[PDB]
């Protein structure tokens, strides 16, 4: 069910990095991790609870459709791509959270609540901020179980529309060519020890699907660029992607 | 509305071809071309039909879903691609012209004739096998009428559910990074005179979309790089890709 492959440490020591990668075969129905320990430690989800945010969103009518634009509040904020008109689909990219951060206000503390339960995502906890309590309150989510979460999502069987599930799908596109197509989502955690970067998501290829959550400490920002780099030399690795 | 730009034909001289391409700006609703007769010059559609034929066999209950696997028939044809199992997402990927020969016999002659018609698609002539003709009978089609026929894709505002314009859209995906994606579909006509390669789809920027639908003389089989290339080297002059 779970094998342990050591071996991908080689990745994130020759990035002077620590952290976990967890793939899920979802033909074969195997799991493998460099470290079984770790990818069961639950961190906050930060930008990566982007997904479940924008699936209640959607069902419950806040956002109309993945066109609908969220004019900018005119307030001028650290990150530039920030600062401009965003929809469903740019917020994710660029991670806007003042947009997410509406979402939720709108979604409220119970319909939250019950929908994380329904999801079955992570430890269901929104204490703290209604609006921030992925980013510095009591929702923590482990790597095997952002892996449980997203396999719902793939197959449509999220405790939402259909039509909810493959917008969202869409928005997480990140990459895609011959060989295959990745939809995922980023993270940086950083308002709570210890700093991280996220990288979940999943592989496409013809005849199977291969789903992946990584995390690895991040004290500077300067590394954030090897949330994508280790997590592909692993699937490179195991020959996943050429 | 349009616009030529006759320094577009540099790209197909320097590569020994003819052809046209056609470029529709949605935000600015402004077109432009290097040959504004070719743009409307109709062709047969070939492998690019595999945009309305899957569409009608899922707003008709002939394909369930993009998972639904379609066995090889066992018949070894020339394209090696073609002697395997697909489905919806593969089946575009390859242009497995016998699965789409499958879909159009179930949806039958008075079903394709009447929706391509509320689709406006073309010149909305069936005649000639209903498995074949958009291979070698009467449809035909131009560049623009083409764009005209993805701009409704784009906006779900063709006459078939949103769901089905939304697994269509999803099987278009053929290329995506940090700075576009492009939903496209190719086609290569080689039964009836001239010989001629497609491209047609559009590219999704982060605040518009680049519809475009081009075709070249295909004399030879080893131009089919062309057909991708030639629109890429447009889309770089116009600053639309890097
Ligand atoms: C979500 O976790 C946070 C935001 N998400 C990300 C991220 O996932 O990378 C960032 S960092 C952002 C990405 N690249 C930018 C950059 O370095 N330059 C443009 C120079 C910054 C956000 C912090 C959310 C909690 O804020
Ligand atoms: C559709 O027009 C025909 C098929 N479509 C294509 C095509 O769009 O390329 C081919 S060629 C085949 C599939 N893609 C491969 C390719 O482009 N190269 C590797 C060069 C090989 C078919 C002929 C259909 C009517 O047969
Ligand atoms: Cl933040
Ligand atoms: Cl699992
Ligand atoms: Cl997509
Ligand atoms: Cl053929
Ligand atoms: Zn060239």
């Amino acid at each position: 069910m779970w094998q342990e492959n050591k071996s991908w440490n080689a990745h994130f020591t020759e990035h002077k990095s620590q952290g976990v990668v967890v793939l899920w075969n979802e033909n074969k129905q195997q799991g493998f991790t460099n470290n079984l320990k770790r990818a069961n430690q639950a961190f906050l989800p930060a930008s990566t609870f982007a997904i479940p945010n924008s699936l209640i969103a959607l069902d419950l009518g806040v956002v109309k459709d993945e066109h609908q634009v969220f004019k900018w509040d005119g307030q001028t904020r650290d990150i530039a791509t920030w600062n401009r008109d965003h929809n469903l689909i740019t917020a994710m990219k660029y991670s806007v959270v003042p947009v997410y951060q509406e979402f939720a206000r709108q979604i409220g503390e119970a319909r939250m609540s019950k929908m994380l339960h329904a999801f079955d995502y992570g430890n269901e906890d929104i204490s703290g901020n209604v609006d921030s309590f992925w980013l510095d309150g009591g929702i923590r989510i482990s790597a095997t179980e952002q892996i449980s979460f997203l396999r719902k999502l793939y197959h449509n069987k999220l405790h939402v529309s259909e039509r909810s599930q493959r917008i969202v799908k869409q928005a997480m596109l990140t990459e895609a060519n011959g060989d295959y197509i990745i939809r995922a989502k980023t993270g940086y955690s950083t308002r709570i020890e210890p700093k991280i970067g996220w990288w979940v998501g999943w592989v496409e290829l013809d005849d199977n699907v291969w789903f992946f959550a990584m995390n690895m400490d991040m004290p500077t920002s300067d590394g954030l660029g090897l949330r994508q780099a280790i997590t592909k030399e692993v699937l490179k690795q195991e020959k996943i992607i050429p």
